[PDB]
């Protein structure tokens, strides 16, 4: 059990968030920068906190032994509250720089300083050099980043795919974080950056595919199976074909060479392709369901672990929908796209990327333990 | 230990009724009815609670059988983490109320129901007939009420002198009460009830004190131990005495009967008079403190359960202190002796006769737990 001072910062933090919520609300419809692009990625990171806190919750009630999937110390491990108290905090950060931001409250005090101020204290809070808060645990995730990021030259693990994973589902943190670097280079034809765009940020938007497709191919020549990696591959290869479609077909819509409709129709046809890809890969590989031995359960696992089988039917649905949202948003973010309501699409759809990937979460965790599905133990 | 969920429930109260109480603040600073004399109650209830939940954990963690002199139940015990619960959900009630009252955001709806309602939530949460929200407790609370009501007819035991002890320190609760009657009675001369005073006003401000005097009447009636019941009698008469001498000068000042200065010196000196009474039971008495058996601790009684004699030292001086704050503010809010500031210092002086309560109770439970300073055990 958690310990109850832990439970009384999580409820203090939690309550203390929501009426920060309220009153951002209330004061923007009530009462420079592009706050909604700088305060996404600081948003969709506390959503995916919060959702990893209820996946660790769920694996525990399930039994699944996550800790032995993930190789962490069976002596030492991190409660699903610790979690919860975390998003909770960077929650009421958040909330207090939009707040500032939105009032002014200090005038000599610039407006971004909010934010650049909330950023930078996240990113200490990651890579404190003191053992004050979570200690080990920040000092594990900093090691699979740096794993993952440098997918060829370390071997794959099921953490390191599973953070490549997370990471994917968070391209729009990056996409964002190119947008303000672009914001701040150019701005200070005055939205230039989002008027036009270029390779780099095609190649914002594909890195975490790219990260999956090397740790696919290094999987591939150390196990020398070519089936599963390279089709895997593949599926995250669908997505580089995908985007730099859309981008060709933006660059010729701005200056017409004729070849803008070939463009545009590779484009829809490479993401129905990875759409289908990616949606298939889940649903029979990462969550093992649809198979022939099942006979008691239709469509799902011959053993499911979770209680309900309409929670796999849900996220069955939830997952075609999200993952067909989620090439949208990706479409929508690399490239002009639709020119007025891409920021808006994309903003609405992060969040239900996050969710998916929760879901996601959930089941794959369920069938890795169940069945060594990644492959990734003896 | 008490349930996880119960400490996630204190801690998301605690924090909106902070963030409620920031706001309030915030409002006041940037911006038809005596707001301050209907909310002194709800605020100084919730203060109570908050120290009563403080009061158990340390009786517990002491080792003081707090349960044992209340008399409760062993199987069935309200911990204190309950009692912050109650007391930040009543704060984040009349917190919501106030800011109500402050912005009007209901213009069809007076501003006068908030408050109303709101007290009679409070009310109808002590009555709740339904078996919810600890209704044990609250059942047993509203039988002890009654008993120390009609003190006369019952024997007085621990809990009812405790009780009646605890609405002696709470008397503004009344008198604000007895005020909101006649400012609606009148008003709704300008300022008719605040300009003038009445004898019915010294009534109300001698009903816990005429409890108290009674309780130990019918103790000494029932025992007949003449020392401290009368003793005690006495100390509580000299509130009687105080508070009659200052509604009279009062009254003497409003039309001049050539005896206001003889008036003003006999409640200087019955002032006086109760003061040291009050200190002189409470240090020596109630706390059982200055013993001439201990050898040790100078000024303090020979066991000590408490981990720091500089807590009891402190606890005396804050106790001398507030004693005579406590008949200062009886004697301006009985009467309309500082009709310009009386208001404001009353509002001031009754959370820290509140908390000089608290203290008080502290020190008794120990003392009563260590010695039967009641009597109240054989
Ligand atoms: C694109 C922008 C950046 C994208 C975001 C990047 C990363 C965050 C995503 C996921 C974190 C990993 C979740 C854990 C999964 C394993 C299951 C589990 O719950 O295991 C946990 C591991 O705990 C973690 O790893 C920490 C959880 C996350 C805490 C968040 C820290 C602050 C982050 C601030 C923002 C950072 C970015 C800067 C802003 C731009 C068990 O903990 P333990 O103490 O047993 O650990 C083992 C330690 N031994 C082996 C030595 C005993
Ligand atoms: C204008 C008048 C204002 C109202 C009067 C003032 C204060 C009322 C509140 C509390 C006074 C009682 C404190 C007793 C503490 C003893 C030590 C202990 O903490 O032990 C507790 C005492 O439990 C209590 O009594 C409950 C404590 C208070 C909880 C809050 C109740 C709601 C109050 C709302 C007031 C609304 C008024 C509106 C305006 C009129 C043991 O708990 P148990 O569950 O074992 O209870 C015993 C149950 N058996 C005997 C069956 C096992
Ligand atoms: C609204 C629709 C489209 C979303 C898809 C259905 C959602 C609500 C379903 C999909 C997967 C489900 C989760 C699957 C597993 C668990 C673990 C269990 O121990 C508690 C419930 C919990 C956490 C479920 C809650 C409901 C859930 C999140
Ligand atoms: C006004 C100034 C001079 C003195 C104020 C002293 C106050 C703060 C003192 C008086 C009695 C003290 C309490 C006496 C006993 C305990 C029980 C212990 O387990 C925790 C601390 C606690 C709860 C103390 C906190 C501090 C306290 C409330």
């Amino acid at each position: 059990p958690a310990p109850a001072w832990t439970t009384f910062r999580v409820g203090l933090f939690c309550g203390i968030f929501i009426v920060l919520n309220i009153t951002l609300v209330l004061a923007a419809v009530f009462k420079i920068w592009p706050l909604i692009r700088i305060y996404r990625g600081g948003f969709l990171l506390i959503e995916f906190l919060f959702l990893l806190g209820i996946n660790t919750y769920g694996w525990r009630q399930a039994g699944v032994n996550h800790v032995l999937i993930f190789e962490l110390n069976p002596r030492s491990n991190l409660s699903h509250q610790h979690l919860f108290e975390i998003a909770g905090f960077l929650g009421i950060l958040w909330c207090l720089s939009l707040l500032a931001c939105f009032f002014a409250p200090i005038s000599v005090i610039p407006t971004y300083v909010y934010p650049l101020a909330l950023y930078g204290f996240m990113v200490f809070f990651l890579i404190n050099p003191t053992k004050t808060f979570y200690y080990k645990s920040r000092f594990w995730l900093l090691k699979l980043l740096f794993r993952v990021f440098t997918a060829p030259f370390h071997k794959v693990g099921f953490a390191d795919f599973w953070l490549a994973d997370q990471l994917n589902s968070l391209s729009v943190i990056l996409m964002d974080l190119e947008y303000m670097i672009c914001f701040y280079s150019l701005e200070l034809e005055s939205g230039i950056c989002h008027k036009y765009t270029y390779g780099v940020r095609a190649i914002v938007q594909c890195i975490p595919a790219w990260l999956r497709f090397i740790q696919c191919l290094r999987r591939y020549r150390d196990t020398k199976r070519a089936f599963p990696h390279l089709v895997n591959a593949g599926k995250y290869s669908t997505t580089f074909f995908m985007v730099t479609f859309a981008a060709l077909y933006s660059t010729h819509k701005e200056r017409g060479h004729s070849d803008t409709m070939v463009f545009f129709y590779l484009w829809i046809v490479f993401y129905i392709i990875s759409s289908c890809y990616t949606l298939i890969w889940d649903l029979k590989m990462d969550w093992g369901l649809f198979d022939k031995n099942a006979g008691e359960n239709t469509f799902l696992r011959e053993e499911i672990v979770y209680p309900q089988k309409a929670y796999y039917y849900c996220a069955i649905i939830e997952d075609v929908i999200l993952r067909f949202a989620w090439t949208i948003q990706i479409s929508i973010t690399s490239t002009t796209l639709l020119p007025h309501s891409g920021d808006i699409i994309a903003t609405v759809f992060a969040p239900l990327e996050v969710f998916r990937r929760f879901v996601w979460n959930f089941f794959r965790l369920e069938n890795e333990h169940l069945n060594n599905c990644g492959e990734f133990r003896a």
